[PDB]
């Protein structure tokens, strides 16, 4: 499966980083039209938080080179500008932000590229999750999205909660990060670096969309912190069936052993966020975080590297879309 990364931000780097070590995917080329080479090799090498990259970084006038692996690079601001035909490019990942519509990832297709998956949420590309819908994708579709991070985090949760116990309704926080992406949003122009900054959060909504039975029950917010990349999930949930905390332990663990293995995590270990940096799971269930107040009534945790389980998931997305 062959693969083009628009856009050099943090997610198209780690999703390059993944994809690179994938073995049925080849990442072919890069586009970035605010990059130089030279800039592009030393993002792509050096990580606060993943690390350097295990392996030898370097560029010349026309490609990033990455332990042996020649990746053309392009500087195009409209992406039907790029060889994907030429470039016999299979799927387009593109992580700009910008070119995250049907009729604006419609681009790579008109540049070549037999598929687009955009690494943000979308309101007309339809949207999959990974562990949650992705039996609903189908091979005519050539434009999808793979929602947020925070998305990622919450809907494997909701639908294993849902499916075992029903959701009657429930309320949602985030503890954010700083990480990837002020007149709209006051309280997040203010300093990030001392404060406890409230914000909007649509994940909770947006569950709705991969899982049409939640529409509707689910909203919440963030308090955006000055932290690590990671950030952890506070799901107070009313649940239709009776059931005890060690149930619910139980029915999680059992989904993150089986069906979303990869997908789900589990641990009952003391945590703190630094311990996933880096973990390829969408969602880490904390078990000895979590609260049961009532057999109906219990709050639940569940930690994500915002980043790096997303980009995972992204990679993912793309072997799928491509095996059908
Ligand atoms: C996951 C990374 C992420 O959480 N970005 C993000 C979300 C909300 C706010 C605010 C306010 C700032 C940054 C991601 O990018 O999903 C694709």
């Amino acid at each position: 499966v062959r693969v083009a990364i628009n856009g050099f931000g943090r997610i198209g780097r780690l999703v390059m980083r993944i994809a690179l070590s994938r073995p049925n995917v080849e990442v072919v080329a890069l586009n970035d039209p605010f990059i130089t080479n030279d800039y592009a090799a030393y993002m792509f090498k050096y990580d606060s938080t993943h690390g350097r990259y295990a392996g030898e970084v370097s560029h010349d006038d026309k490609h990033i080179i990455v332990d042996g692996k020649k990746i053309a690079t392009y500087q195009e601001r409209d992406p039907a500008n790029l060889p994907w035909g030429s470039s016999n490019v299979d799927i387009a990942i593109d992580s700009t932000g910008v070119f995250k519509e049907l009729d604006t990832a419609q681009k790579h297709i008109d540049a070549g590229a037999k598929k687009v998956v955009i690494t943000a949420p979308s309101s007309t590309a339809p949207m999959f999750v990974m562990g949650v819908n992705e039996e609903k994708y189908t091979s005519d579709l050539k434009i999808v999205s793979n929602a947020s991070c925070t998305t990622n985090c919450l809907a494997p949760l909701a639908k294993v909660i849902n499916d075992a116990f029903g959701i009657e309704e429930g309320l949602m926080t985030t503890v954010h990060s700083l990480t990837a992406t002020s007149h709209k949003d006051w309280r997040g122009g203010r300093t990030a670096s001392g404060n406890i900054i409230p914000s909007s959060t649509g994940a909770a909504k947006a569950v709705g969309k991969v899982l049409p039975e939640l529409q509707g029950k689910l909203t919440g917010m963030a308090f955006r912190v000055p932290t690590v990349d990671v950030s952890v999930v506070d799901l107070t949930v009313k649940l239709n069936k009776e059931t005890t905390y060690d149930e619910i332990k139980k029915v999680v663990k059992a989904a993150a052993e089986g069906k979303l293995k990869g997908v789900l995590g589990y641990t009952e270990d003391a945590v703190v966020s630094s311990d996933f940096l880096g973990d390829s799971h969408s969602s880490i269930f904390d078990a000895s975080a979590g609260i049961q107040l009532s057999p109906k009534f219990v709050k639940l945790v569940s930690w994500y590297d915002n980043e790096y389980g997303y980009s995972t998931r992204v990679v993912d997305l793309v072997e799928h879309v491509a095996k059908a």
